[PDB]
């Protein structure tokens, strides 16, 4: 019974892609934010150095 | 009489069905808000940090 | 009943979620305003000194 | 769950590059102010000879 | 017949449900207004200070 | 009703902030302008005894 | 309210500062002219005595 | 609650900061007037000697 | 009829609530203008004692 | 003849029942337009307090 | 209506907030005036006697 | 013929509907411009008497 | 038709408002010129006195 | 129109206190010139009894 | 209005500074002179008497 | 054909809307850059008048 | 034959019914847009007037 | 079209606006100079009977 | 054939109508944008005459 | 094709008003500097009459 | 092009007025020195009939 | 043009004074003169008597 | 096949479009830039002038 | 055999009504875009214009 | 390519603005020297004359 | 078998239209970005150039 | 399995763009700093040599 | 038996005809995905480098 | 692949007109503080002169 | 990693650029004393030989 | 690299221009001297003679 | 370039103005010179007669 | 901490410039007094001589 | 506080300096007028011994 | 370091410049001087030779 029921595989499946592109998902942003802020506080050194 | 009804037999086994059915509604909607909301929340930060 | 609802769980995740992020703003906008006002308190020093 | 965070990961890149333009920061203005207030001085020289 | 009808039930069962991530959404933009002003009102001293 | 209102309390807390760092920019400022107004006087006096 | 404003506190002070390098400035002038006019007045003698 | 705000926190930092900005504007401005009106005095040396 | 349209009910509710929101908004940029404003005619001051 | 019709008696149940789900699907929407336009009104606060 | 307006209690505010530090302008620039030219008077006195 | 049309019936109640709503839109829409332009006045002031 | 916009109404609100705070603007701006020039003029005189 | 403008009724009043500070400039460099040219008539006195 | 100057104040305050400094300042060449041409009648003596 | 498109109707009714509401933005702007630059020339009075 | 068959009367009655319902739904859109746009474009005018 | 433009409408207003203020400016520094250098002229007056 | 389709007789009449459409949008948006951009002309006069 | 878009209209239209505001921007900096300058060219004419 | 442009007649203008003042400045040193020079003469006469 | 110049005005102002205090200037050096000499000529009256 | 696609011919008429718009990007902020910095270096021009 | 199918004769006439209704779809859209995109383009120019 | 973009149009228009108001400012520095140190060297003049 | 599929026709019909298209997309989105970016840069030369 | 993801595939060249764009963005912003701030050290100079 | 069911040949020949057209789903959607996101990533350069 | 990015040719175009914008950026600082910074000089020759 | 950041290398290019305007800073402002103070020194010798 | 930076090119644009006019404040002073201390000596002439 | 300074011209026009006052200055003392010893010579010859 | 700001190295090293040039500053005017009451001595012998 | 202000250690360090000076001031002048009325009172000898 | 400060190799040169001052200073003074006394001993020959 538990465990034999296809909607159980289809789900479990499912749940490991969303967790795999959830890690996609940070990762991307991750880079995004990284980048963007980092020139941010670039352009916060030439705000501060003037 | 009662409980000798293949339709209630039939009923119940949908309804236990649909009950794991919603566990995985809610299992996976958790997922995704969970890691949605978190990356909102984090992009949120960025303009705090702004 | 109370407490068995996946929502509550992921409101709660969220707000830890949250409640970290909002410690990265705080965190960050300290050390911004920090260097930021302290060049600037820098800068007032030469100007007193003129 | 500690430290397994993106964010906190992000969270850090960005601090650690808020801290080396900060450095640059100060290292910028510093030499400014160097500068110019010692051309000041220098200014402040000629007036105390005249 | 009031009170015995399914759909009645469902209904007060989404109004409580409704009523509880009502006081989730108030709760999470009182705790993300709270630190996005309270900094935003930090960067106010700031100005202030100049 | 009043006093139930999520948002009467953020704007409670959001106006103890606003209060709070008021106090600080006061304080610096007065910290500011005593230490430069303070140089300024003494300036004067070197003035005054010329 | 009256006695409350930090900027009367400051005030208060640069009144002190003030009124105190205005006894440097009387000071100073008068340890200036005592001399100055004192040799003045001893160049007077030798004019009287001629 | 109290001392626990992180623009508390940067508030002292930047009084420490002023504090001792303001030791180096008194600093300067001392070792300024003191050559400047020491020299002068010494002018007026010359002016009494004549 | 009129006033038993649940529309109704609830436009006047949000009617209600905008205005309360409506106190928090002058209520809160006028400590804001309050304190800003003040200080800056705090460094009026200094700039008339000048 | 009139009211005897079986087709009536369902008739108008139906209209009972759909009376009393209009009720509820007004109900549903003033508590959601309630909730969701009392928070954007909190965040137009937090935008005319800026 | 009038006299309702928060608007005009910030803007009296701001005005008794404005005399009181036009009375601290006046007030230390007449303490400054009445020194400098006190001491500048005291300078034509040793110019008359010579 | 005309008027007997149910649709009709229908269309016109929804046109009244329309109308009150809009009365809704208007009266809503109103007020918040009223004190969202009126701070800006406001904050107009502030910037003119700087 | 004319005068029964809402949009009219607003406008003319804004216009009464906007008039209010000219006059804000002006009455400050006054308090601060007649001060600050006032005092100019104050030290128009000492120097026309020297 | 004329009459009405604020900037009028300052630059009347700054126009009374210029007159004012005016008689004061006068007044003074009266009260110096009557001293000093009354003394340096009294030296003129002493040479021509010579 | 009229004697309500600070300016005022402190031209008073000067008129009485000056007026004592020039009773000083004949006090002064009333004492020089004095003695000056006291002795140069003397020297005068000395001619008649040859 | 032409003139009985309900289209029209609407579009002509937003023209004349969007006109009127044309007329209150340029009267808007008007009123607030006759004030702003109003006082931004007084302003300009009191340096040419420095 | 032709204007016989009860299909063309049917035919033509619903055809006389869409026509209505087509002027129901021109009149209904028309009255939305009317609103919708309307203040829309009040909208813009409060960004013209910014 | 020409002299149907608002912004001419304003630019005129400016335009008398700023002759007024012209005006006023030349006058206040008319009055400045006439005793300034009329003072001036008295001192030279003084230079000239020595 | 070719002409007595009544797909094609839709096709045209939608066509006409979609042209009629596309000259309301570019009507509307250029009136829009000719009194924004027409007043933030303006607002660049007043920066330019700044 | 050329010169039936409305782009080009609306271009063109902004292009006039530009041109207008240009002159409006260079008659009014004209008109500032001009009383501007003429002052300070006085204000040269009593440093060169000394 | 060339004249058509307001700073040339703005410059021109100027131009106007600095020899206008300028006449002004000879004027008023021809006279100072005129008097002053002439008294000087006459003090040089007094010198040779001495 | 020629005599709306305040420059003007003042500068015939001016000459009006100078010319005054030119003939204070003449008249008391004369008078000076007159007595110094006038005593000068009968010294030398008594050395031609001797 | 090549050409054929509706969608490459809808595409090149918006690329001329584009440019065409373009050309009336560069136009404007040419115009806007040079009536902007023109009137700058006339400002310049003042600068250098004094 | 072949051709003589009248599934055929139907297949082949509902693939010619087909390629027309193509070519009715993509020159509907073509003419939705071009206008769409076209005044986004000009909405774009108004951006770069800013 | 070279010479098509508008940006050096409006660079070299620019240029050219520059150098002509350069031409105005030395020409006018040059015409306040010259009277400035004309008079300065006629007040030389008068020295070396004593 | 492979590649006797009209799905397989059908994908491959569309990847060549996407490819298209996303040419079309690259190509549009370079053009908008160059001429925004390219006048940014421009505005930023003028921005260096102040 | 893992490799075998189209969405992995998609994720990584993403990643790739991402990096290259960050790249562009780096290079691009360190140009304009580089230019910007290196004449702002040129102006910097300008107050140094001042 | 296992194996000789048609419906088992039918199932598992769309078996593979899904897997087909899935491979053609994510073929397809990573070609979407891949340049929409590819130029967003472009527009976020664009950001970063301003 | 490498070059074959539009977003590459795009960022390359986008350096060229930077690169060149920057040649115009220096170029035009250079003229103003050649003028500028060359005129001073001059002034600095009329105080060496003096 | 270290060395690897572009905001490093641009840091380092302003630090040269800066040193480079440093050296002229310096250059300029020893020429200028050279010349001021060396015939401030002739001047002195002027005074000395009188 | 070295000699192609503009500010360069500035700098030694101005070093010339500042050597030109050394040139010329010492070519003025030694005009100014030649003549003063010339008359001076001639002055001693009279005194030697006498 | 050489002849083409404005300052060169400002330099020889300066030039020229002082030779000519130098002529006034030798002219003028030999003058005083010419009578004063003159005078100086006829009272020798009163001495030499004696 | 102490001795980690950049603050305090730039301090110490404008200690020392100044501390440097104070050193210049005594220097200079040691040598400019000996020299100058060298001569005033020697001076002072000639009228002991007399 | 009292003995803290840096301002008071200047100015005692000055008052020291000062007294040195005076002592200067007085030894000096004592060896002036002791050789030069020794001298005067040895001429003093001759008359007596004539 | 030392040795490396452009201000010592300013401070050197001025103090060469001043020591061939201080030459020229007493070169002047000594001729002076020589010729002086020597009359005014030739004149002390006459009177013992009376």
């Amino acid at each position: 019974a538990e465990g034999d029921d296809p909607a159980k595989a289809a789900f479990n499946s499912l749940q490991a892609s969303a967790t795999e592109y959830i890690g996609y998902a940070w990762a991307m942003v991750v880079v995004i934010v990284g980048a963007t802020i980092g020139i941010k506080l670039f352009k916060k050194f030439t705000s501060k150095a003037s």
